[PDB]
């Protein structure tokens, strides 16, 4: 599968592993509530440090509002519905130096996998 | 004047202080599985300084109870709660993020402050 690079340091690059539907109406804008499923584990152990899966509930945020992790930002605005990637984050589109709990520990690379499941206005 | 500082653990690591009183009823006591709403304030204790507010987003937090949604802390204090309660809660950083900390507002061995508030639950 192809490698998309979203930035040009290297820092979040989003491999499809689902594409998502055609179209303008069916990619969010900025400021959009978007509705997704996901996974994240840390890139070095494997382990997964949070996944909306496990809670059996999707999660919502408004695009673009700096809401979430830089490295979703930039990803989910990339994506069109129905749309499944995997995105490889570098830490400083992440965590960054500090980290957050044992799971997530300082500079640490991650990778999530994104579903976007719907968005509205 | 009523202080209620409810110890919630034996180490003395997760105390509740009831700032407002839940509703009577047994039936305004959520179970774990139970998909509870909470507005919460979090605050350092060591420095008083306040990292994030549900209320100052107005996005009201959900989760379900006793299921390892939340820091451990969390659970803990939400099973102990009724609707309609409020309170403070002293989390000793084992029941949150330990020496690690989180992101550059929480440092490593943090002592945490929420006030909770149990909004409503159900199943
Ligand atoms: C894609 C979105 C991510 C997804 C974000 C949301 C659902 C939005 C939700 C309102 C979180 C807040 O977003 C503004 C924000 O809340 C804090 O400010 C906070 O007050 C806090 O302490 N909370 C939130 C309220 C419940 C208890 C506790 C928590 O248990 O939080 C959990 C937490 C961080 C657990 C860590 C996970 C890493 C482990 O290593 C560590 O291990 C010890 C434990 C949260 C709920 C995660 O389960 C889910 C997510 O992270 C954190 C300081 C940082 C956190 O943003 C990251």
């Amino acid at each position: 599968l192809e490698q998309v690079h979203l930035t040009e340091d290297g820092g979040v690059v989003k491999t499809i592993l689902r594409k998502g539907e055609g179209g303008e109406e069916n990619a969010p804008k900025k400021g959009n509530e978007v509705t997704v499923h996901y996974v994240g584990k840390l890139e070095s152990s494997g382990k997964v440090f949070d996944s909306s899966r496990e809670r059996n509930v999707p999660f919502k945020f408004h695009l673009g509002q700096g809401e979430v992790i830089k490295g979703w930002d930039i990803c989910v605005a990339s994506m069109t519905k129905n749309e499944k990637c995997s995105v490889r984050l570098d830490s400083k589109y992440g965590y960054g130096e500090e980290g957050c709990g044992e799971s997530i520990p300082g500079n640490s690379v991650l990778i999530f996998e994104i579903e976007l499941i719907s968005f509205r206005e």
